[PDB]
Order: C-alpha cells, then sequence, then structure tokens
C-alpha cells in the first residue's frame, strides 16, 4: 500500500569493460560475469522503484545470444515490466560494443522481492505503464507471471 | 569411471560466505550465488567435453531460501542430458551455517544450465552424448530431452 | 555524428562500488577511481584514433567528494583538444546513491594520450574539430593547458 | 565439546585456472595454489569446529608438478589427527587437462595444515577429537600424533 | 625512527608485471600504475596520521617510459611536506627487467599526491606535522609549500 | 650492490590489509598472508635468477600471531642458500597497526624454496648466492642444513 511509479523512474543501466579477469583462457566472458551484472543491474532498478531491501526470487530465460571477447565495453540495461502485488519484474538487456559492430548479446526476466527489515514479504508499489510499449510489455509480463504459478 | 558418463564429469564447490558477498543485511547477492553457479557448470561441460565451452542458456533459477552470512554452501553440478549440439546440467546449492543448529542444512538454490562446445575457429561442435547407467539417470535424462524440446518451440 | 568531433568519440562508464572497491571504512580507494577514469579515456583515444594509444599524462586528478559503498558512479569522457601528436580528454566523475537524496561530482582530471603505430612510434593524430560554442572553448583552453604543460619540462 | 568424523567436515573445492593465476609462462603460481589449499583446510576446520578458527602453521608444502593454464584443479582436504588445542589438515591438489591431450590427472600439490579455534574474547580453545573409524583414519591419526610431537620438539 | 619524520611512514611496494596488466601489445595500462601509485600513497598517509585518510588531489602525473611484460616495478613513496590539514607524498615508480639483461633499471612514472585525514564523522582533521631533517628533506618540503600555494591560487 | 649477493634481490612488500582480506571476525585469512609471502619470493627468485622460476616446495610457515583489520603487513625477502639447482628464500612478515595505537610485532615467516627453469620447462642449474657478512654466512649454512634434510626426509630409510 506504499505509492505507484513509472518505469522511467528505476530505468537504469551500466556499462563495464571487459577486463582480463573476466575471461575464459581462449577469449571470452563467462556467463557468470556477465550474469552477475545482469543482476547488479536489475537489483538497482528493484531498489529505485521500492526503496527498500530486495532480494532476487527468480531469474528466469537468460538467453546468451552471443560471445563477448576481451575489450568489449557491455552495456547492461534494466527497466521495470511488470509488477503483482508482491513482486517485481525486470527486463534486463546486455548490449555490446567493440573498440564487428554493436550487439545485444544477452538478455532476461528477473523477479524480486521486497523486504521488510524483519524479513518478511512486503506489498510492492505498482508500475503504472504510460505508453504503448509499457502496457505491451506489462501484459506479457502478467502473462509469464501466471505461467509460473503454474 | 568411464568417459561419457555423469560421474566422469560430476563436479562441485565449496564457498565460505564472506562479508564481500553480502548485502548490507545479512544475505547473498543472487548474483553471486549465480555466478558460482555458472563456474560449476562450466567445469562439468569442459571435463565432459575437453574443448571450449561457452553458456548457452540458463533456465529457471529458483530461489530457494535466502543466504546469510557464514554459512558454507556448496554447489555441485552433474550432467542430465546431451543434445546433439548442447549439454544440459544440473547445478544445486546447498547451504550449511557453521554456529548453531538451529537448524541444519537446507537447499537454497537450483538451475539448470545449457552449454555448447566450439571449435578454436568459433564454430559450435558436435557433442559427446552423455549415457545413464542408473535409474535416475535414465529418468533425468527424459526429463532433459522434455525441457530440451520444449525450449525449441 | 561525424568522425574526428568529439561526439564521435564521447565516451561513458557507469560502475556499481562494490566492497572490494573499498577502504576498511566505507570509501572508495583513488586508486579504483583512477583506474576507471583511464579506461574511459583509453576508450575516448581509441574511438578518436582508431589505434595504439598509451597515456602519455594526466594532470590534474582532483577529488572533490568521497565515494560510498552502493553508490553507482558514472565516469564519462570527451576529447578536449588535439595537437599534432597528442590528445587531451576531459574525464568527469559523478556519484549517485541508490541508498535518494543529491547526484554530485566526485571527481575530474584531463588525460593526455598519444596514439601509436603498430611498431610503437608516435604518429600524427587525427585533429579535432570542435563544433559548439563550448567545444571551441574547452578547445581553446587545452591549447592553455598543452603550452603551459611544454613549458614544465624545461628550464628557463 | 562433542567429538567428530573426518567424513563430516571432509570437503573439497574445484578451480578452473584462469589467466590471472598465471605466470609469464604457462603456469600457476604458487601462491594462487597455496591460497587455495589454505581456503579448504579452513573450511574443514570451520565445519569441525563450528567455531572462529586461525592457521597456526602449514607444514611441508610440496609441489610435486607443475599446472598449465585449462587445468581445472581439485583442492580436496579431511581431518587427520587432532590434539587437545589444535587440529591437523591434509589438503591434496590435483589437477585435470581440459584441453585435449594425451596425459592423465596428476597429484599436483599436497601440505598439512595445523588450525586452531578461538573464542568470541580470542583466547584458544579445547577442540573437538576427531574419532577415526576405518584403518586408514586410524593410521593417518597416528602419523599425524608423530608430526605433531616432532613439531613441538623441532620447537627446543 | 622517530614519528612525524618522513622515514617514518617511508613505504614501498614491489610488482611483477603479469599478463593481466597488459594492454594487447606489450604495455601496461596507465591505470594500473596509477592505482599502485595510489596505494602506495595511501599506506604513506595511514602511517603518518594513524588515521582514516582520502586523496583529495593528486597532480602531475609523468609517464617517463613504458613498462613491458616481465618487469618489476618498485613503486616508492615519502612524505614531503604538510600543511595544517593536508598532506603531500612523493610517489615514484622504477622498473627492473627480469629478462634480456642489457636492460637497465629506469625511471618510469612518478606524482605528487595529496592526502587528507578525516574522522569517524567525516570532518577534515588538523594533520600531525612533518619534520624535515636533511638538507634534501628540507629542501623537498620549501617545493611543496611551493606547490601548495600555486594549488590554492590556481582555483582561490 | 653485486649480483648474486643477497641485497642484490633483496625484495619487500607493504600491503593494507583491506575488508576482502578478511575473515568475518577481524582476521586475515592464512591464504591471503600465504598468497602475498610467495609473491615476495618469487620476486626474489626471478631477481635472483633473471629466469622463469616455480615454487618447488614451502617448508614451515608460522603463524605467529593474528592480523586483524587496519594493519598494514610488510612482507620482506631474502635468499639465504642456494644448491646447484635450488634457492631457499626467507620470508617474513611483520605487522604495524594503523589505528590508535600495541605496537609493530612479527606475524609469520617461511622458507620458500625455488626451482629455475628454462622455455622448455627443464630445470636450470642456479647462479650461487655468496654470502658476505656475519649473518649471511650462518643463515647460508642452516640453509644448508634445512636443504639436506628434506632430501633425508622425501627419500625413506
Amino acid at each position: 500500500n506504499p505509492e505507484p511509479n513509472t518505469v522511467s523512474y528505476s530505468q537504469s543501466s551500466l556499462i563495464h569493460l571487459v577486463g582480463p579477469s573476466d575471461c575464459t583462457l581462449h577469449g571470452f566472458v563467462h556467463g557468470g560475469v556477465t550474469m552477475k551484472l545482469m543482476d547488479e543491474v536489475a537489483g538497482i532498478v528493484a531498489a529505485r522503484h521500492c526503496k527498500t531491501n530486495i532480494v532476487t526470487a527468480s531469474v528466469d530465460a537468460i538467453n546468451f545470444h552471443d560471445k563477448i571477447r576481451k575489450g568489449c565495453v557491455i552495456t547492461i540495461s534494466g527497466r521495470m515490466t511488470f509488477t503483482s502485488n508482491k513482486s517485481m519484474e525486470i527486463e534486463v538487456l546486455v548490449d555490446a560494443d567493440p573498440v564487428q559492430k554493436r550487439y545485444r548479446a544477452a538478455s532476461a526476466f528477473f523477479t524480486y522481492v521486497s523486504l521488510s527489515q524483519e524479513g518478511r514479504s512486503l506489498p510492492v508499489p505498482q508500475l503504472v505503464p504510460e505508453t504503448e510499449d509499457e502496457k505491451k510489455r506489462f501484459e506479457e509480463g502478467k502473462g509469464r507471471y501466471l505461467q509460473m504459478k503454474a
């Protein structure tokens, strides 16, 4: 029962220069490194939206569309897509620039939950979509939400 | 332990939750757990393929419970199914507290990783087939084939 | 966006201050901020030169304020001036708490890079062409700082 | 303090040799191996004591063979002997190539760590006794008592 | 070695250039060097203040020469001057090859770091004064005062 | 300072104990200390051999005392003895508190043994260490002692 918010309000991103400690013995980035970055972004989004303690409930469908080489800059951007009563869905996209041309590297839907200081699960501020796509993405989210419950 | 069997690649990892793993409250970031899970899966994949490997997808990462400062978590992984060009690996995370048995060991997270094998040039390679031997290995393999087909759809 | 303009190479980087970035109290080591600044500068240089680049000098690194655990820091760089063989890049670091009160300026510096051939020799550099008011002004101030530095590495 | 068994605390760890683990040639710094060994031993000690622990000594670290880029190394530890206030843990390091070569899994390193248990105030605590069960566990315990006595001497 | 003297806090650091320190060609990123320099400066500051310290500014970082793979670099720092609330530390970086011999130790970089001491609350504290003893210590102190005054002007 | 003498290779390293170095209580993982010690020993070995080097054995790592958050630790190494194909280096770790002062104390120590390798990976003869002072001759002697015993221990009866 707190105050609603918009996707622009919490929209967040993050830009990382693939360094050598990010990489496999060949030239590529461990999926773990990518996944951790994606979690960090989603967590920031969630935090902005709830202004509270948050935890990951589930991540569903992490897709690696392409490899990431040493010396790319990766942009990880997250935005809220749907809220239920007690949970938030956040879409995280990863793109890559070499420094070959900018491409989509990974994606995922994180699901977060808001916790009190005692550790109980809280009602979550509702997401209010405004544009066409925000209503569409919200709808698709409600869809993915229902199936996961099933 | 024969090659191409689950026992051959089965791998696990133990990690003492330290302070740099934690949120401002007592709990471990999902990203930390996820990273450790991918490390094990990749080790499994590498042992099985003896080649370069990359993550293709991770599906259904479930966090069954929080992990607090001073747990030891065990992340273990094992191959479940192979298609022609892809490997599915199941990763499980369990947690022991290390100060008090108010309760004991519990299941904290789980996921199915899917890896792919690459040549030096970077092309996708046929993958050594997994041969199940026990009851559960045949069952898990079957379930794997199931999850594989749906993902294609 | 035309090549050799500042917009062409303008680059930024966003980093979540994590625990390994920090001192035993709550704050980020200057070394960490300095490294991130260099990475951004380097990327700007590389975009503009399309070549191998190295830092020649960094001058005036100023830490305007401390950075906490759990800030996101934006590090942005842009080209300010070019001489014949050298590029000056301005790097700014801003910080947002996620923990909300007010984004602030945390650090700043002028990096000077030099473009290198495959053999490792210092090459003529593509000239920067300013377009807006501020770009001409910043270029002028750059020429200024460039001249003074050359005076600094000699006697009387 | 209730006694316990080797299987209870037995712990192991698997690590893919990455590039930041390596010398300028192909090989892993002893320090990296040493640090992974200490991590496992400490986890073993912790499981057994359920208390704060610190290393008291490590004796006889032997590097039987080099470890190259792209091995997976398994470091495994198990308790071997306990005195009244100290625990001896054996750590073994094995290596599998994950690259394709004619060359099997091999023993890379080994050591005996000695840990001690501390109270919250920081005093040295009596330690849960290790109770061996199999042939080898009694043998390894015996050997441990041997190594323990000599260390007390060589320290006189 | 008396407290508040330069010898008291003088600190150095030795680092083997590894492969994760390097550019795609053979050379060390300036960022790496800069971070190592800040670490040594910080330690010097800490030893002198026995308090929490942060970097206020770094001025004039000069890269005199490239550092390739397989050098050992020595980064050493010492206090040069103190004002009432700030400390100036000089950091010098030297490099030894460990590869082909016909290569003599050389000066690779240098800088003056300026640190400030903070209380737990985060307020700026008066700083213990540096007391020079030798010729050069008085000279370096003087030059410091000089650089300090100019920096106040550049902004005033 | 002549090559192949202990002064030539003597090396040291200073580290500010940070929070990622630390146990959940205030203390530094032995692994962290051990790694720093190996780094120093390796640098000493490298300086003396001007070649590729690897750790053969570390013997008798002693932890004389705990190290907590906000110490600066000095790890210093120096060569003590050489055989024909191996080098012994002594590493000592001291700790200064950097907060309200507990003075400086000895925290750990060890003898590392390194070996020099060619590009092919074969074990090379090693430049001999020439002691000059009293202690350098004494430490060299004690080194020869420790070397002989290790060859025995690792041999049978």
